[PDB]
């Protein structure tokens, strides 16, 4: 499907925000770890295409979320808006999966 993993740094104050589309009843897997900065903590966001929280976690160092999707934009985030000074160093990797033809549903 799509093994997908990525690390970045997240300034203190700010929470930052990912959009994944899905295709229906397919199946989005999120695993998280915080790296550095601070207490190695962080607030993590799942929300459906509806706007419904699916999972919400927070001042955590690592989770791991799998889905059973409906065919819209998930959005999962990472939230750094409570530390004053301390960055933070995150690394996720996003599983997509039972997906089963042209660059529409590539692109999007
Ligand atoms: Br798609
Ligand atoms: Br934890």
């Amino acid at each position: 499907g799509s093994d997908s993993d990525f690390t970045f740094t997240l300034p203190a104050g700010r929470k930052e925000c990912f959009y994944q589309p899905m295709p229906l009843k397919a199946s989005l897997e999120i695993e998280y770890q915080v790296l550095d900065g601070g207490e190695l903590d962080i607030d993590f966001h799942l929300t459906s295409p509806e706007g419904r929280t699916l999972v919400f976690e927070q001042r955590k160092s690592d989770g791991v979320h799998t889905i059973e999707t409906e065919d819209g934009d998930y959005m999962f985030c990472f939230d750094n808006t409570f530390s004053t000074i301390s960055e933070k160093v995150i690394f996720f990797e996003l599983i997509l999966d039972n997906m089963g033809q042209g660059q529409e549903d590539w692109k999007k």
